């Protein structure tokens, strides 16, 4: 029969950052697998922590540190096998000196009903529809205006139905609904989120589901899985609550990120050391706790990232 759908293409990006594509269907002949419950790695090698399933005219939207935003058209990046690694993503991406790409969102077209939504360093959100994205310039646009000394650290695209979270370094966090920011354009400031306690900062953003796990980690190796539902509504502008314990044993909270249910997870240390295990193994407590351990860490050695993938759909 003759099909006439091109095929999709799974565009990578790894840890070290190298942008690839590849036809999905050799993606899935190629995948082997084999790698056990868990697993840990000396050699710093680099490895895949972003997949995205796309056509080959979507562009990835792909935002800055400084509250830039960028435009990759998928069919710029090269074409290789799991064999060859790509191209740093930076090579489409201008950074000032300390500048870092801080968000890499696949778009097909800019319709209304979708936002962008931003989270920034010192407790700032914005929600600007995507219909303001839609005309590419190769030098950039502002995405955000950032107060002194302000940094952009999360992006995220929603259809307006989407709890927010924040969650700040010393635990705590919020969530509201996203229909409590209105709408604002790419130069605007936006409005409080998380009123923080002095020297702390925001770590992470998380869309999800109107009131599925929420992995937290700390500079000390601690962590847990709480479910999403044991994270109450805590208004916008407000101080939140604990959603993990930074204890003197913990340390700062590294990062919050939302789980799917096949995810793999890996932890890596600002000495290279990796683990990489399955969501799913990583013990359950709830909130307003420590955790438990997942990575032990030798001395002055903390966990520096934390990276999930979804390698199935």
């Amino acid at each position: 029969m003759d099909l006439i759908a091109p095929e999709d293409v799974v565009v990578t990006l790894s840890h070290a950052g190298y942008a690839k594509r590849q036809p999905v269907s050799a993606y899935r002949a190629q995948r082997r697998g084999g790698r056990g419950r868990s697993a840990a790695s000396t050699k710093e090698e680099d490895f895949i922590d972003q997949l995205w399933l796309v056509n080959t005219h979507d562009t990835l939207l792909t935002f800055t540190s400084s509250g830039k935003v960028f435009w990759l058209p998928v069919h710029q990046l090269p074409e290789a096998g799991s064999n060859a690694r790509g191209r740093p993503i930076i090579n489409w991406i201008p950074l000032e000196s300390g500048e870092r790409v801080q968000a890499v969102l696949p778009v097909r077209e800019y319709a209304d009903n979708r936002y962008v939504f931003m989270a920034t360093r010192n407790g700032t959100v914005k929600k600007t529809p995507l219909s303001e994205f839609a005309f590419r310039l190769a030098r950039g646009k502002i995405a955000i205006n950032l107060d002194e000394g302000d940094a952009l650290v999360g992006v995220a695209l929603t259809d307006g139905d989407r709890d927010v979270l924040l969650f700040a370094s010393n635990g705590k966090t919020v969530r509201f609904g996203e229909s409590t920011v209105r709408s604002m354009g790419r130069t605007a400031t936006g409005v409080r989120g998380i009123r923080l306690a002095k020297g702390e900062e925001v770590v992470s953003l998380i869309v999800s589901e109107r009131a599925a796990y929420i992995l937290t980690a700390t500079e000390n190796g601690y962590g847990k899985r709480t479910p999403l539902a044991e994270y109450p509504r805590k208004g916008r502008g407000t101080q939140g609550v604990i959603g993990i314990q930074t204890t003197e044993r913990n340390g700062k909270l590294v990062r919050a990120v939302l789980l799917g249910s096949t995810d793999e997870v890996m932890l890596i240390s600002d000495g290279g050391t990796l683990v990489r295990t399955r969501g799913s193994e990583i013990s359950r407590v709830g909130r307003n706790t420590q955790g438990v351990t997942l990575i032990r860490l030798s001395k002055g050695e903390k966990l520096q990232a934390v990276e999930r993938l979804d390698a199935s759909l």
